[PDB]
């Protein structure tokens, strides 16, 4: 694992950073695949080190307004820890099958998960989801993100995939997780 291939580094790290945080947006397609179909994130999660976790951020840059409400929607879903739970339909809500149109859809699919209306509605305007929703602003803008998916470990390394080998796509999946696992134990 050496910089500049498989990973690089900022030069200008972000202090209070979480130890890997990953970003992505339900619009965009790579994004899709990269869980959906690829399932980099567990992938990742199976061979963390002890005590490590994982953070994963919507970014609003897309979509127009329903991005900035799917942003908020997923400040919900970590405010009332049900990341789990909404990942997968709202994937597919909104690229596969293309119902979620608009912050009322996206309701309906927190509630079809388990979660109340008034349960949801409270969150929604709560203080914890605003704080979160500054907070994955002010994360995406700190590390100069200028698109989706990435990842990056410890708020001072960042993930190269085109950097690593992409001939077979099973192998592709592994070196991830691995590089992570590598940068992690820094």
């Amino acid at each position: 694992y050496e910089d500049g291939k498989q990973y690089t580094t900022l030069e200008k790290p972000v202090a209070g950073a979480p130890q890997v945080l990953e970003f992505f947006s339900f619009f965009c397609p790579h994004c899709y695949q990269f869980e959906e179909v690829l399932h980099i994130s567990d992938n990742v999660k199976k061979k963390l080190p002890e005590g490590v976790k994982m953070t994963k951020y919507h970014v609003n840059f897309m979509g127009g307004d329903l991005g900035k409400d799917l942003t908020q929607a997923w400040a919900v879903a970590m405010a009332l820890g049900v990341e789990d739970k909404v990942t997968v339909p709202l994937f597919e809500g909104v690229q596969k099958t293309q119902t979620i149109r608009s912050a009322s859809d996206i309701r309906d699919v927190f509630i079809n998960a388990g979660i109340k209306g008034e349960e949801y509605d409270a969150a929604w305007n709560s203080f914890v989801v605003k704080s979160l929703v500054a907070q994955q602003e002010k994360a995406a803008a700190d590390v100069q993100l200028r698109g989706v998916p990435a990842m990056f470990v410890n708020g001072k390394y960042q993930l190269n995939p085109q950097g690593m080998d992409t001939s077979n796509m099973d192998v592709f999946v592994q070196q991830y997780a691995d590089t992570v696992k590598y940068l992690s134990e820094k």
